[PDB]
């Protein structure tokens, strides 16, 4: 069966009017002003407002998905001047729909880790992970790709995991033992406009 | 019976990502890709597209609600370890919401009248009328109110009809054979931010 009783909306609105959230309609309804429509449930009464005679609903406050993303309501059609229903009273949901508004974090602000001197290009050196509060299950608002803003070409990251490695042969800790690695996360898969963040990772050779 | 199978879409989107539709769902998918979700009908595949995995409806293009309104699709499912379709094909709308994108048009840019020199206060002139492509059953961005910006005390207008009338013209012992009356139409029952246009009107006195 088709899941249709659902509404979509754009969460952040900043418009000046209120934000438009669509329309409950019984096909019963022939626009004599006979019919009403009522709203209740999860904010019914401030947050969404109905027009009662023709099923408009509108939002009045904006919204963050990050915060609560779905909304449960109940729809209901009756004769203005009898309360007798017309249509059975159906649930139905709000659901707020997400923009690329977070940037990605990394879990630290400052990373620790070792590496033998000497190591062949390739070599483990530590895993960094930036998380993304937006929806990872629609566009890439929460698609985090790794770079490396300093710390070339000593060093390498993996542009889909933060996995950092050795990239240059014969490291010979009496020269340099510690590296000032510098990470950049950025979401929308690294495309124009993402959104990004940075971590430093202090590298230390050892023998 | 309540009518669900219906997405709103906010015309003259001019994001820089696809604009969000909706989601079609069938309550057989368990979330395991082994459900497809087709979309056929007007504008499937070039103005709508569909994730075939999720459902997810987005729009190619920005849409003018005043070029079409409303666009008739067609929801299908079928399953890719079999496939047999396992839900039946099922009509949905795309309805396009207004935004106020249209100011006031006059019939004409020149109305040609006249009126005798010595008639009584009142008498009708010419009647002037700008039409508003906006949508008029949603909010006041197609509803028009007149006003006189040159012309007066000479002539008024009626604020909801546009008919010019004599009010003060007896009374000028400055015998003019000529007028120019301008008028403005302004939207939004001509509360400020509306939308205005103007028209002007040469009216020659007669004998
Ligand atoms: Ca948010
Ligand atoms: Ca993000
Ligand atoms: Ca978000
Ligand atoms: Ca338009
Ligand atoms: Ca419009
Ligand atoms: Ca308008
Ligand atoms: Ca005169």
């Amino acid at each position: 069966s088709w899941m249709w009783n659902q509404f979509f909306l754009l969460e952040e609105y900043t418009g000046s009017d209120y934000q438009y959230v669509g329309k409950l309609h019984s096909d019963q309804d022939r626009g004599d002003g006979s019919l009403k429509y009522i709203l209740s449930g999860d904010g019914a009464g401030d947050l969404f407002i109905i027009n009662e005679n023709t099923g408009d609903i509108q939002a009045t406050k904006r919204l963050d998905r990050e915060e609560k993303p779905v909304y449960i309501l109940r729809a209901q059609a009756v004769n203005r001047r009898t309360g007798r229903p017309v249509e059975p009273e159906s649930e139905f949901i709000i659901k707020i729909h997400d923009i690329n508004d977070n940037e990605p974090i990394f879990t630290k602000d400052v990373y620790t880790a070792t590496v033998p001197e000497m190591a062949d290009v390739g070599t483990f050196v530590v895993q960094v992970t930036a998380t993304d509060a937006d929806d990872p299950t629609y566009g890439n608002s929460a698609k985090v790709v790794y770079s490396i803003l300093q710390g070339q070409p000593y060093f390498s990251v993996e542009s889909e995991t933060g996995i950092i490695k050795t990239a240059l042969l014969n490291m010979d800790r009496e020269n340099r033992e510690q590296y000032q690695v510098v990470i950049q996360a950025k979401d929308m898969g690294g495309q124009m406009g993402g959104l990004s963040g940075t971590t430093t990772v202090n590298i230390t050779l050892t023998d």
